């Protein structure tokens, strides 16, 4: 495993919004070793797609497929329920969202205001906080255009 993604290769290339990785270890864990943020309806199944997904508030689950990079700013966060499940299961190990490239953060990687404060707060409490996106064959190789199991499947 990696302590807050310290290495260089995979499981250590997630800054603000690159992708989702953490060896089969984490990908298998999905209990009390991490805290994702995606979907809402089938929070159970969709969570299965990853470790422990959170009930995020999006329009149609980000088009029910992490493949678009467009969803409105703070599309899934500044609402209520989102922070509810998170703050509830916060402090597990690592927090990761699936807003994708250019969506909830608009693709800034610098320190915007909306998501800029949302992330800053998520890390302030004591976390790395990183979302998905689709950069290079690496980040996309991990969670390319998809990131789903009971929403899109194959």
């Amino acid at each position: 495993m990696i302590d807050t993604l310290r290495p260089v290769p995979f499981a250590s290339e997630m800054a603000i919004s690159k992708t989702v990785a953490w060896l089969n270890e984490q990908l298998e864990l999905g209990n009390e070793r991490l805290l994702l943020m995606d979907c809402r309806p089938q929070e159970l199944y969709e969570s299965s797609h990853i470790e422990s997904a959170i009930n995020v508030a999006i329009p149609g689950i980000m088009l029910r497929r992490l493949q678009k990079g467009n969803l409105p700013v703070r599309a899934l966060f500044t609402r209520g329920e989102d922070r509810d499940r998170f703050t509830r299961r916060c402090g597990t190990d690592t927090v990761v969202l699936y807003d994708e490239s250019s969506s909830d953060w608009n693709e800034n990687t610098g320190g915007e205001s909306l998501l800029g404060l949302l992330l800053k707060k998520l890390k302030d409490e004591g976390c790395r906080a990183f979302y998905l996106e689709g950069g290079f064959s690496k980040f996309q190789a991990e969670f390319s255009l998809h990131c789903e199991t009971n929403l899109d499947g194959s």
